[PDB]
């Protein structure tokens, strides 16, 4: 069974935070949805005034990372109606994140259901600013008072918003650097990397930190002895160019395990697949294969996909002390450009879509 | 600079609970707490066991910025209570903080600490047989942040929860392993080898499985070659009679996947001491385990953890066919052994510096 939005309860806050130099994730809209799971199943969905979370000392989300999120916009158009992009897809993302954890099933058309009950709420965050948006976080945790190591008899969904500037505030897409070293993994073939967990992310950051100290902006995770390009940062990882075959291609990796299945990511294949004007495969990609791509000028434009940015460009990768130049910006970026206008089209209401769900 | 525990801020209960046991269910009276920001490290303080209050972005519940760790403490005949080796757990524990930059505190400091907390408790620490007070200290990233960063905020907390004894009638009682290669704990490169809550949450499914076909626990392989890496939340070791024709004692070297047990390294440590076989550090495959059985060259296979300190296998399921392991056939005569002398070393019966005094 699930918690209905028919059930959902209403607590407007009595101490409206002061509305807005947007960073991400660091400022937070008035309302949070909150929905308690135990052995009565669940209980009724709540909007409520943002506040603290009470946990026992021993819940199972902090020892044992029974923890899952997903990471959605919100968009208002000209006509100043809000938006959801393709918000289905990552409520069957965060349903398979929790049967990977055992944690409680609900029903993904309810949640979603609240959710667009809690951005009507706080309606007036959204921004409406060239490229910017509503970042919407949900959250699923286990919250077992005990430090067995088991399926939890009792868990938390909530959702907190947060407003968020444009991701090129310069109003143009501006390249990033990464570094690509093998000794770092992100996640393996049989492991968990496919599914957005917590802890996924946690060991990430003392490579993003290496990363700085070597000049570069981003991780470029590879996986395997042969090298293989998997994601980018918490991004995926997409490239332009010519094939060892001659045909023009737009690749990106499989969904074999060790890839996130993005919806930006899901999405640019749609419309790439679409055009037809050009093949467009999944398919693992090599450094080795890269290396050689850009010693024979078949690199057009490489560039990672996700929520963030919708595409970041790259123009650089640190391969050991091999320093690369990848030509994205030498060419357009013309694919890059392609998909951030068609994007912001469907994004911003410019043009109707199947894609959008209106808030 | 690290939190000293000089500075203590000691606040007793108002209302103490009644004393009584399913492990980790059952909490004390006191915490540990210690807050640490862009000032360090705040004051420490032994204060009455209560919920923890956290911003609902925590990076401790989005990016998993959580360590923890796992010791017991003992109380002997003489009613003195002991942990074993906790240096160890502390020299990991921090080890741990540093590859999740979170903030770095003084070993030393934090064992008196825990130390003053169980002190405080000491009442809590029963003394039946095979009984005793598990100790759970916790690190965690605390930043009001969705961004992915070191954060600029963390909360050290210890809970303490009494525990029966892992054995019933005092007698050990082997398991069934269920040993699939889908299902892979840790990689090279990875973060196996701390004890990081990240490395436990995906594996309450796998354990679903375990049961789901017939068996108690989770066998570890990795690699093509199906190397046996750890059991459970457990190290694994081998008792066998090796191809060379030689006796040894044999557990998998830390090379990365391999969580460094301090039950794991004082069994190396004990039977490098008896001199009596081989005792070495090196891979084990299923193909080595599968050909040493059918030769009769196995004579114990079992777990080691702070959980029960060692704990008999004598079934293996592996690639749909059972594997019989003849542990409880051979006495268990390693285990039994390995079980005496750690009982009494740990309850004080035998003095040793791997005791430490409350
Ligand atoms: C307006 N900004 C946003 O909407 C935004 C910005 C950053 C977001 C954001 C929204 N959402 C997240 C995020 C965090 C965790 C998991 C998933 N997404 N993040 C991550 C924060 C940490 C850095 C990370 N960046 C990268 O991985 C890359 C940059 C360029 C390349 Br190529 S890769 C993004
Ligand atoms: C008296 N009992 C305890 O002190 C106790 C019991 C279990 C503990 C416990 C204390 N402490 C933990 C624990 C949990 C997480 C990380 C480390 N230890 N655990 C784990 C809970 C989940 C099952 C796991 N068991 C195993 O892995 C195996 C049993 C037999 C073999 Br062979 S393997 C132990
Ligand atoms: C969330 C995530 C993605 C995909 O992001 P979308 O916003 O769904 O396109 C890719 N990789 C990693 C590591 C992620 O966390
Ligand atoms: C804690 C742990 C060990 C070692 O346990 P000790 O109690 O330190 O001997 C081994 N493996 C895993 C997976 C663990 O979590
Ligand atoms: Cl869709
Ligand atoms: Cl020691």
């Amino acid at each position: 069974s699930s918690f209905k939005a028919a059930d959902l309860q209403l607590e407007m806050t009595q101490k409206p935070h002061k509305k807005p130099p947007l960073v991400f994730g660091k400022t937070f809209t008035d309302h949070m949805l909150m929905v308690e799971w135990n052995d009565k199943g669940w209980g009724q969905p709540r909007i409520q005034p943002f506040q603290n979370l009470t946990l026992h000392p021993a819940s199972s989300s902090l020892h044992y990372s029974l923890q899952l999120f997903e990471g959605m916009k919100a968009f208002k158009g000209k006509d100043q109606q809000v938006r959801l992009f393709r918000p289905w897809l990552n409520m069957d993302r965060m349903l398979r994140s929790a049967m990977r954890l055992c944690l409680p099933s609900f029903d993904k058309l309810e949640l979603l259901e609240c959710i667009r009950r809690l951005i009507e709420v706080d309606k007036d965050w959204v921004p409406d600013a060239a490229g910017t948006s509503l970042y919407v976080r949900p959250v699923l945790i286990g919250n077992e008072p005990s430090l067995g190591v088991s399926q939890p008899t009792r868990a938390l969904l909530f959702v907190i918003l947060c407003p968020v500037g444009a991701y090129f505030p310069g109003g143009s897409v501006t390249p990033v650097s990464l570094l690509a070293d093998p000794a770092f993994i992100r996640a393996w073939v049989g492991g968990v990397g496919n599914y957005k967990l917590g802890g996924n992310y946690g060991p990430t950051v003392l490579v993003q930190q290496e990363a700085l100290k070597r000049g570069c902006e981003q991780v470029l995770w590879l996986y395997g002895p042969d090298h293989q390009l998997t994601e980018v940062g918490t991004m995926n990882i997409f490239v332009y160019w010519t094939h060892e075959d001659g045909v023009l291609e737009l690749v990106t990796p499989p969904l074999n395990g060790v890839i996130l299945p993005g919806v930006v990511r899901q999405s640019l294949l749609d419309m790439a697949q679409t055009w037809g004007e050009f093949r467009v495969v999944e398919r693992t990609i090599t450094m080795k294969q890269l290396l050689r791509a850009l010693e024979e000028g078949r690199v057009r434009e490489v560039f990672g996909s996700g929520t963030a940015c919708q595409v970041c460009p790259v123009h650089r990768i640190l391969y050991k002390d091999r320093n690369l130049h990848i030509p994205t910006m030498e060419n357009g970026p013309e694919l890059i450009l392609r998909f951030q206008k068609e994007l912001k089209e469907i994004q911003y209401g410019i043009r109707a879509h199947e894609w959008m769900f209106p808030v």
